[PDB]
């Protein structure tokens, strides 16, 4: 270490865009269209994404079929691992029951009744799991109060059998306009739980949370991400489509000397 | 610490353009015409930078009388200080003597005659230095090699009675294309020096030397110069000119939390 990186695993690209929270998708969703969700599925893909995050949005419909719809519609068209996000453990196991290949699951909260459920589950099916510094009483602002909520993520995967190569801790970003001091925090926290063990936890991000209704949000997006990065972020949840972002990503990457650089490595990167 | 920064000071932009390596800069030196000069002190000036570097390049010319036509030539147009950069002392103190304001000597290497003269010299005129990790053994590969340097730096500087936040320590930055291995070194270089005193020394990198003849350099640029800030790189002999490179730096200053957010932060950034 410190900043020098135990490893060189390729950067993590886990696709945000198939999310109910855009129309798009709800609509897809809400009239049984699987054009849209292939269509995203397979641009996504075509980015370079190493996941697809799998999101049904709010929904007055029953979220386990939701979920199994989404994941088979998308599995249809490109050979791609599903990160189930979703509070619903039900819809999670759902989508992890006609999942094709090592899932992720997104995600427990450091709450104990929560750990209990999904860790199992995450054994279970042989599935990569994102652990959330947070409980129920609330999100930490500091670093050592998110840290701490890390090492319990950390002792309760231990304690399921999970290595730690397949738990990804999400210390949660925030907008930078009404959350701006949570962003160096949680730098600073990527970089303490690259310490907790050996071989230490992966990290995540939903990286567009930065600049979430903000203005200017590419900018700020990839701005962070190098910093994350820098910090040592295995993974983001982040806009694929966004060929700046991906550059600003496969340059830090190159920078950190995971990957031997050359003239080319910006194309290098998306098919890795 | 770690990465959440101890001050909240304002990143230290270094303009890099006058310097006599680069064709207009070099003739206008050879034909005394100060009107290349001033303009490139203006242009940096209002692209808000904070020193500018001032470098002879090479010539067969007496350094001492350049050195002192430069800095008078500059300072004539522009109420800036300068970063003097050179190796030869007379040509350094001849500048610091005609010097309006503080300015910053560029540099003194860890040799210990290079040393025992530059320091007294900062002192005397009341400038900040430049200490480079590195002496006639060369430069140090790793990071802990590199920071032995920087620690025999800071017990000098000291001992000079200089304060920390008077001293710039650069870990040398080198192209990424045929020096890739020491970008990440130097980074956890950054790192470390801002643990070594309290307070701590001051960083700073000749940032372009990163991507010197390599394709692609803004990106290059502006990449690392995120990562070195999160790093916690105080100040960079840079490219003002360079708007992406500049949104960048105040991307992520703003990042950093070191500058209360606001939707104008770009504009803010600048005239700061
Ligand atoms: N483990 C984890 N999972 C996550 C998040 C996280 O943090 N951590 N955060 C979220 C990450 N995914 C997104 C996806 C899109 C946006 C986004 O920004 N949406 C547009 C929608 C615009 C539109 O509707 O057209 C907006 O402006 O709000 C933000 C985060 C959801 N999942
Ligand atoms: N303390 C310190 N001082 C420094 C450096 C450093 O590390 N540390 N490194 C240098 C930083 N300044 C520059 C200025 C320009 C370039 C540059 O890249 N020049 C173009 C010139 C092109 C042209 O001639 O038109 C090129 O392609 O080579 C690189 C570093 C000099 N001073």
């Amino acid at each position: 270490g410190g900043l020098v990186p135990r490893g060189s695993h390729m950067f993590i690209m886990i696709g945000e865009r198939i999310n109910g929270m855009f129309k798009d998708i709800r609509e897809a969703i809400l009239n049984k269209d699987p054009r849209p969700i292939q269509e995203w599925a397979r641009r996504q893909a075509e980015k370079g994404a190493h996941y697809l995050d799998v999101n049904t949005g709010p929904t007055a419909d029953d979220p386990v079929r939701v979920m199994e719809w989404l994941v088979k519609t998308i599995q249809e068209v490109v050979d791609l691992p599903c990160c189930l996000d979703s509070t619903n453990p039900d819809a999670i196991e759902a989508g992890l029951k006609v999942h094709r290949g090592h899932a992720m699951i997104n995600s427990t909260s450091a709450d104990q009744w929560k750990m209990d459920i999904f860790f199992p589950m995450a054994k279970k099916y042989e599935a990569a799991i994102i652990g959330l510094t947070m409980n129920e009483k609330g999100v930490p602002k500091d670093a050592n109060d998110r840290s701490q909520l890390a090492m319990e993520l950390v002792a309760n995967a231990d304690a399921h059998g999970i290595p730690m190569t397949e738990l990804y801790i999400d210390p949660l970003i925030l907008p930078v306009n009404v959350a701006q001091e949570h962003a160096v925090e949680v730098l600073e926290t990527i970089r303490q739980i690259k310490l907790m063990a050996n071989p230490a936890p992966r990290t995540v991000l939903g990286l567009s949370n930065v600049s979430q209704k903000c203005p200017d949000r590419p900018l700020i997006n990839r701005t962070y991400l190098v910093m994350a990065m820098t910090a040592g972020l295995d993974a983001a949840i982040m806009d694929v489509d966004d060929d700046a972002l991906v550059d600003a990503a496969a340059t830090a990457h190159i920078l950190l000397n995971k990957e031997i650089y050359c003239d080319s490595y910006l194309k290098t990167f998306r098919q890795k």
